[PDB]
């Protein structure tokens, strides 16, 4: 635990192209593997075959059926990896309707019944991947279960944070 996790470099580049760049499109799945984090993907679900924008386009139908598939291949709920996205939902503004607003959120997936040792690396990165981010505003939630890290569910913590909760 105590091995001193690092960041690839490459994970803060691709933070750039997102905050900078494509602000709510194309995202970052990084994982750890043995003592830093990696960088897996840079991938959006628009060039997959869906459009994009959770709630604004209503994607949401792919993170609803992706929560399936991390049941699937991870057969019980040892995953854990860092995911970040930047996700365009709707906050309902009080004294208003609905309003389109879209911002990044830091998904730190650690299962309780999960590989201890492996898993509690990525408490160790929480440290690191923050600090070489520097970001000082992000909601960095942890979740363990599928359910938690659904789209209902991610514009719920989204929404709650600064609005009704």
């Amino acid at each position: 635990m105590s091995s001193g996790v690092m960041v690839d470099p490459d994970v803060q580049t691709s933070f750039q192209k997102l905050s900078e760049g494509r602000k709510e499109y194309r995202y970052i799945i990084f994982k750890i593997d043995e003592n830093k984090v990696i960088v897996e993907a840079a991938v959006t679900q628009d060039q997959l075959g869906i459009t994009g924008d959770d709630y604004d386009d209503s994607s949401k139908a792919a993170f609803d059926k992706f929560v399936e598939d991390v049941k699937s291949r991870t057969d019980n709920l040892t995953d854990c990896r860092y995911a970040v996205f930047d996700f365009k939902f709707t906050c309902s503004r009080v004294g208003a309707g609905t309003s389109k607003m879209d911002k990044i959120i830091f998904l730190q997936i650690c299962p309780d019944g999960a590989s201890i040792k492996k898993k509690m690396v990525y408490a160790s990165s929480a440290a690191a991947i923050k600090t070489s981010l520097g970001t000082g505003k992000i909601l960095q939630f942890q979740v363990s279960d599928e359910s938690e890290m659904s789209h209902k569910e991610l514009l719920n913590k989204l929404g709650e944070k600064y609005g009704d909760h």
